[PDB]
RNA sequence: GGUCGGGUCGAGCCUAGGCUCCGUGAGGGGGGAGAAGUCGUAACAAGGUAGCCGUAGGGGAACCUACGGCUCGAUCACCUCCU
């Protein structure tokens, strides 16, 4: 079929709002809490993150509000892709 | 031994008068770390306006300009002074 990541034991998806800096990425999910993502240091180098770039994260079971950590990104192959399956709905990347 | 009178040493207790220690503090100010946030290019080569020191004025910010000094300034010419 497809390899995609999709939610693969407790992860979250990751869609930006903005860069207040040094790593820090407000992320606008479908939960409601604002939740601060930080990255890792395997794809600091590789990779070219951006807003708009709906991508997957882990979330962390402390406190549940502010929380979120890259572990892979997408590629706009994938992006529009996962619409049609309606895994996820892009209605929440427009209110 | 008790009671009244007079002096003498007296800790505490109360008043107001100055000092400092002590945790909680509205609001303000700089310091140090993070370097996939934004704006520029000040320094190092003659870093593209040579750099730096004292004093005063100015500017989003590194910074700019006026007077007086230093070489820890590069290139061409002509002198000058010696080995
Ligand atoms: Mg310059
Ligand atoms: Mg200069």
């Amino acid at each position: 079929v497809i390899r995609v990541p999709l939610p693969e034991g407790n992860q979250l998806f990751g869609v930006v709002e903005q860069a207040l800096g040094a790593g820090w990425m407000d992320v606008r999910c479908e939960d409601g809490k604002i939740r601060r993502c930080r990255i890792p240091g395997k794809l600091r180098r590789r990779v070219w993150i951006r807003v708009g770039d709906l991508v997957i994260v882990q979330p962390w079971p402390v406190q549940s509000d502010k929380r979120g950590d890259i572990v892979y990104r997408y590629t706009q192959t994938q992006v529009d892709w996962l619409l049609r399956k309606g895994k996820i709905t892009q209605e929440f990347l427009t209110g």
